[PDB]
């Protein structure tokens, strides 16, 4: 349910965007280790689809730098 919002910036190796968004989801010291790694991405903010190979990944900063769209969203379920 809870969403998250998040922009690629010089395209992430996966682990800078994992990192990304422990950042900043709670940064403090709560699950900043891995976020339930249930990640789930959206782009364009319309469209929604879940990742955790590098490889679903690979497609998405594809599908971003390709069709020119940054906005990422991530859900956790």
């Amino acid at each position: 349910s809870e969403i998250f919002t998040l922009l690629v910036e010089k395209v992430w190796n996966f682990d800078d965007l994992i990192m990304a968004i422990n950042s900043k989801i709670s940064n403090t010291h709560n699950n900043n280790i891995s976020p339930i790694t249930k990640i789930k991405y959206q782009d364009e903010d319309g469209d929604f689809v879940v990742l955790g190979s590098d490889e679903d990944w690979n497609v998405a900063k594809e599908m971003l730098a390709e069709n020119n769209e940054k906005f990422l969203n991530i859900r956790l379920y």
